[PDB]
């Protein structure tokens, strides 16, 4: 990989959202160890593990579960095993039991609590790479722009040098990272971002759908993905600043493995200011008719996609 970091999202962990605190291989599932090693094998070095805020701190401002924390552990583990950076995907999308970030009931104060408390707790392992906050939405860019900035300073004051992967709103789409329509831009709001220990990029998510939500199994053109990350990328080099590409997916057909191909060649093109990217997702637990999964099949095959992938790994 031209890339430092390229690899998979093991989605499950962050399942049955509305569970709280769910139970352990009925609602949510931690990755097989065998997993790590599959995309180790092909060339993966980064793991993104998407976890839910309220399964490892069920109380605001309180200590995390200890069994939660063991599990995210046991996955590092794993990753450390197999020579894989480990991102935490605090998956929760600026919402704290489905209440935003920013109201009373969520200051955004309780987001830095919740990192002060991981950076504490992994702040001596290289492997880990602090995932804020997955798809803030729902809250103006400077609002998020705050709250990042409290929670970049939370880590930070714990002496973590880890990198932190700091995401706009918006769903941190990297299409709309410069988007005025409706006020303040992502691209606007975090220029005011200051990391004390110099070891920031920015998160953004792309898909290829019509609205560039992946619901839908259809790349709108062979070359839309790479079009649509050109705006952030030219961003991320005014602002000498670097991306990671933390969710992106396409479907398994002609026009989408072409755009598939390009957004991946385009990406090592500008190297200079991607990091790298995971994709989304594997993990044990997509149905059948998932049309974005690369788990290996229980037969063992690679999944069409992976084909591709592993060419950039
Ligand atoms: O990106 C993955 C994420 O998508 C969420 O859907 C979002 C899209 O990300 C976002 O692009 C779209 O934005 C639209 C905007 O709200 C409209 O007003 C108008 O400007 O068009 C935009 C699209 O070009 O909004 C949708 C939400 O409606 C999914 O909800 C989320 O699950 C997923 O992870
Ligand atoms: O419907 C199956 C399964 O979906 C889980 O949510 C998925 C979602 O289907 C997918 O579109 C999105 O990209 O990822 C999420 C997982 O983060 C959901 O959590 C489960 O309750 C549900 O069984």
């Amino acid at each position: 990989h031209m890339l430092k970091y390229v690899g998979v999202n093991l989605s499950g962990a962050e399942f049955n959202s509305r569970k709280k605190p769910g139970t352990l291989f009925k609602d949510y599932t931690y990755p097989a160890a065998s997993d790590f090693s599959y995309f180790a094998g092909k060339g993966m070095n980064t793991i993104r593990l998407p976890f839910l805020w309220e399964r490892v701190q069920p109380e605001l401002n309180g200590p995390l579960d200890q069994a939660q924390l063991g599990l995210i552990k046991k996955s590092l583990e794993a990753a450390k095993a197999n020579k894989q950076y480990l991102i935490l995907d605090l998956h929760n999308y600026a919402t704290y039991s489905g209440k935003r970030i920013g109201t009373s009931d969520v200051p955004a104060g309780a987001l830095a609590d919740l990192w002060r408390r991981l950076a504490l707790e992994f702040k001596d392992d290289k492997a880990v790479i602090f995932g804020l906050m997955n798809e803030p939405n729902g809250i103006s860019a400077p609002d998020w722009a705050n709250a990042a900035q409290g929670t970049i300073t939370a880590i930070r004051k714990t002496g973590a040098k880890n990198l932190i992967l700091v995401p706009g709103t918006a769903y941190t789409g990297a299409h709309s990272w410069r988007s005025t329509s409706y006020g303040v831009s992502n691209a606007k709001a975090l220029e005011i971002l200051k990391d004390p220990g110099n070891n920031l990029a920015f998160e953004a998510h792309q898909y290829l759908d019509k609205d560039y939500s992946g619901t839908k199994p259809v790349c709108t053109s062979d070359s839309v993905g790479q079009e649509k990350l050109q705006g952030f990328t030219s961003w991320l080099r005014e602002n000498k600043q670097k991306g990671f590409l933390g969710e992106f997916a396409t479907a398994n057909n002609p026009v989408c493995d072409k755009a598939l191909e390009g957004m991946l060649t385009y990406m090592e093109k500008n190297s200079d200011v991607w990091l790298g990217w995971t994709w989304w997702a594997a993990g044990a637990w997509w149905k059948p008719d998932y049309p974005f999964t690369v788990q290996p099949g229980k037969d063992g095959s690679d999944k069409p996609q992976m084909a591709i992938l592993s060419k950039y790994a």
